[PDB]
């Protein structure tokens, strides 16, 4: 269902592919500017349904793993510019071993991993990284191939890495912050649960991936950019906008989790923006009434951006009071 290589319309580190042009149907043009992501592997009519509730735009797939050393297969649907975009620099490492040094001199030869899998929630726990000790031990170098394979599969399945001769590891925090390209300790501390950060950075964007989309935008607002944020957990966008060197004006979040929002309270802060920002706990109590009050004071929304949250049903009527409001 999905591309050959899944560079959408083109990704920094590739040749652009032949076809780089997009043309936007005449209903999804015209401000505010949108951006919707979603996981890339979905049944055919979810796509469609999609589609068709943000008139008629086809999504862009793109895998994050042409933007650092973690495969992220996702489908963005928006009404972006398409030409001009710059990633983020430096670019971030795109291996295993240039993202994680202190993990290359115990890669086994025999492991060939030089890009991880889709970072996720869960992590491997010490009964299972007892068993690959266990199961590589006897030997010293190399292991029959049918414990091979059963390590190889345990380490892909978990995102294992090798600390230590006879020792994998699931990713610790600041690894995973790094992979998906936000400041370090962006997650730690403040009441947050080890576990939790899992989860909130398990659910994120990939900074430089997003950057690379969004980078489109820097040009035309020197004036500062108002974001209607949805969804927005621990501030993936922003942190992108933010790196893109483009001025925050004013953004309005919208995330359940308390945790999430005092991450991104705390890095709005440490990040000294001037700019405003205003936080809603639930999507459902944004109506045309509020968000009416909120464009009347502080001027319409430049870019409304949301990821993989009814809800999907929330992004869009919340869209399309936005863009009716605005006109
Ligand atoms: N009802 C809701 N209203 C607003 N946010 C929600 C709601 N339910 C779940 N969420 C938050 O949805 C975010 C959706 C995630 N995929 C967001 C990841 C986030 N975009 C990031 O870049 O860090 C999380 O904070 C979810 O917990």
């Amino acid at each position: 269902r999905l591309p050959k290589p899944m560079i959408g319309f083109g990704v920094p580190t590739e040749p652009l592919p032949a076809m780089v042009r997009r043309t936007l149907p005449s209903q999804a043009v015209g401000p505010p500017f949108f951006y919707y992501e979603n996981v890339a592997l979905a049944p055919k009519g979810v796509w469609d349904t999609i589609s068709s509730s943000l008139y008629d735009i086809e999504p862009e797939f793109v895998d994050s793993k042409y933007f650092c050393a973690a495969a992220r297969k996702r489908g963005y649907i928006h009404n972006l510019p398409v030409e001009n975009r710059f990633p983020l620099f430096p670019l971030a490492p795109r291996t295993i071993h240039e993202a994680l040094p202190l993990s290359k001199k115990w890669w086994p030869s025999w492991d060939p991993r030089t890009k991880l899998n889709c970072l996720q929630t869960a992590i491997g726990s010490a009964q299972l990284t007892n068993r690959i000790r266990k199961a590589v031990e006897d030997f010293d170098g190399e292991p029959p191939m049918r414990v091979q394979k059963f390590v190889l599969d345990q380490c892909r399945k978990w995102n294992l890495v090798w600390v230590g001769r006879n020792k994998v590891a699931p990713l610790e925090p600041d690894e995973v912050e790094m992979l998906l390209g936000f400041p370090k300790n962006h997650t730690r501390g403040g009441g947050i649960s080890r576990t939790d950060r899992y989860k909130s950075l398990g659910n994120s964007f990939q900074v430089d991936t997003v950057a690379y989309h969004l980078s489109v935008l820097k040009d035309l607002f020197p004036g500062g950019i108002n974001v209607l944020s949805l969804f927005s957990g621990i501030g993936g966008g922003e942190v992108a906008l933010y790196r893109l060197g483009i001025p925050l004006n004013t953004v309005v979040s919208v995330e359940k989790s308390e945790v999430n929002r005092d991450i991104v309270r705390s890095w709005w802060e440490q990040t000294n923006q001037r700019g405003n920002l205003i936080h809603f706990n639930d999507v459902q109590q944004l109506n045309g009434d509020r968000l009416e009050q909120l464009i009347e004071s502080f001027g319409g929304f430049d870019l409304v951006i949301g990821g993989s949250p009814s809800l999907f049903s929330s992004y869009v009527r919340i869209l399309d009071l936005v863009k009716s409001i605005m006109s």
